[PDB]
C-alpha cells in the first residue's frame, strides 16, 4: 500500500496473509473455511495465515492453517487478468473471534464515489520496493468507469473497476494482490492490477466481486 496508514492491529480481522516461506498476497476471509484471493496469486503450498498484524513476529492471536484446495476461476485469462479471483478452503476451520473474523460478499455492486477499505503488506513505495512488517490501510473512491476506461482505454472489463486518486501518491501495489477492497461492510473488490504503483492517472483496477457471488456460492456448496 503506498501513502496509507498502519491499520492498528486486529483492526481488519478478515485479512489473510498467503504464505509460501514469505508473504506474497493477501486474501480476505468469507467464512470459517473458505478464504478469496486473487487467481493470479495461485501457486502450490499456500499456507494462509490469519489474525496478523506484524507478519514477521509471532505476537498472538496468529492461526496458520494449510490450504486444501485453491480453485482458480475457469475463465481466468493470465493475459487480460479477466476473472482475477480464487477461492482457497482451509485443510481445518478457522476460530472466529474477534480478532479473525469472515468479511460479507455484497448483495449489489457498489457506486462510484463509494469509499473504500484497502488492506495489505504490498510494497509501500511507488519508485523501489520497501515492504512493512505491520498491516497498512489505504481508504480510497471507486472511480466512474469512463474515468477507469480512460485510463485504460482496451483493457477494462465488465468484471474490474477502478478505485484510488488520479492524482498518484496513494494505491495498493504488488504484495496486496488478492486482498480485499471492503465498502460499506461489503466485500466489493480484489486488489488485482495496475500500471505501476500510486503513479498519476493510474489507478488500481481491481476485481468486481458482486459479479461473482453466484459463482462463489455455488463453488463453495459443492466443494
Ligand atoms: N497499482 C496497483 N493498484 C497495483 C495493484 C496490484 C498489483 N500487483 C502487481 C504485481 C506485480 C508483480 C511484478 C513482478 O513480477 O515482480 C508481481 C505480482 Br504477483 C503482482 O501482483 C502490481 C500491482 C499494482
Ligand atoms: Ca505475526
Ligand atoms: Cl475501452
Amino acid at each position: 500500500i503506498v501513502g496509507g496508514y498502519t491499520c492498528g492491529a486486529n483492526t481488519v480481522p478478515y485479512q489473510v496473509s498467503l504464505n509460501s516461506g514469505y508473504h506474497f498476497c493477501g486474501g480476505s476471509l468469507i467464512n470459517s473455511q473458505w478464504v478469496v484471493s486473487a487467481a493470479h496469486c495461485y501457486k502450490s503450498g499456500i499456507q494462509v495465515r490469519l489474525g496478523e498484524d506484524n507478519i514477521n513476529v509471532v505476537e498472538g492471536n496468529e492461526q496458520f492453517i494449510s490450504a486444501s484446495k485453491s480453485i482458480v476461476h475457469p475463465s481466468y485469462n493470465s493475459n487480460t487478468l479477466n476473472n482475477d479471483i480464487m477461492l482457497i478452503k482451509l485443510k481445518s476451520a478457522a476460530s472466529l473471534n474477534s480478532r479473525v473474523a469472515s468479511i460479507s460478499l455484497p448483495t449489489s455492486c457498489a457506486s462510484a464515489g463509494t469509499q473504500c477499505l484497502i488492506s495489505g503488506w504490498g510494497n509501500t513505495k511507488s519508485s523501489g520496493t520497501s515492504y512493512p512488517d505491520v498491516l497498512k490501510c489505504l481508504k480510497a473512491p471507486i472511480l466512474s468507469d469512463s474515468s477507469c476506461k480512460s485510463a485504460y482505454p482496451g483493457q477494462i472489463t465488465s468484471n474490474m473497476f477502478c478505485a484510488g486518486y488520479l492524482e498518484g501518491g496513494k494505491d495498493s501495489c504488488q504484495g496486496d494482490s488478492g486482498g480485499p477492497v471492503v465498502c460499506s461492510g461489503k466485500l466489493q473488490g480484489i486488489v488485482s492490477w495496475g500500471s505501476g504503483c500510486a503513479q498519476k492517472n493510474k489507478p488500481g483496477v481491481y476485481t468486481k466481486v458482486c459479479n461473482y457471488v453466484s459463482w462463489i456460492k455455488q463453488t463453495i456448496a459443492s466443494n
